[PDB]
């Protein structure tokens, strides 16, 4: 579990979105596994606007943060799950690191702020849904 709170927005993995998220929907994209909903309280996360390929992520299955080198956002094949059939997920960045399904929502941060959230994993790899291109999160 986990979300990003920036201004009047809440960013979560689309497959983990709640009834409230869907009732206050701003935007959603199945191909990215992202959903943004509105909030009544004000958020203070800083979204990074950069091309960093190093950062730190939170891994709930280990109660620890880990430093990682990660790839540039791209289309990556993802196996079928209970939420999606087998497909290419876009705007995904991979890194070598531990992750389990419950780790989704954990934040990846670089020196500039929030980069994205855990969205996929398996076999010693962890994938993050990028949020740095969503310029509207700020205005
Ligand atoms: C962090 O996730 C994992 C880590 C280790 C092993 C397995 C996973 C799970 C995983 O990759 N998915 C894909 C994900 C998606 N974005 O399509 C949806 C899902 F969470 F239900 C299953
Ligand atoms: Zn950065």
């Amino acid at each position: 579990s986990g979300a990003i709170y920036v201004g009047n927005y809440r960013v979560v993995n689309r497959h983990l979105a709640t009834h409230n998220d869907w009732a206050n929907l701003v935007w959603e994209d199945s191909s990215r596994d992202l959903l943004v909903s509105s909030t009544t309280a004000q958020g203070c996360d800083t979204i990074a606007r950069c091309d960093c390929q190093t950062g730190v992520y939170y891994c709930s299955s280990r109660r620890k943060h880990y430093p990682v080198s990660f790839s540039k956002p791209s289309l990556i094949f993802v196996e079928a799950s209970e939420y999606y059939p087998a497909r290419y997920q876009s705007h995904l960045m991979l890194a070598v690191g531990h992750s389990e399904p419950g780790d989704c929502g954990g934040i990846l941060r670089c020196q500039h702020g929030v980069v994205g959230i855990v969205s996929t994993g398996g076999n010693g790899l962890v994938g993050f849904a990028d949020v740095r291109d969503l310029l509207w999160l700020d205005e």
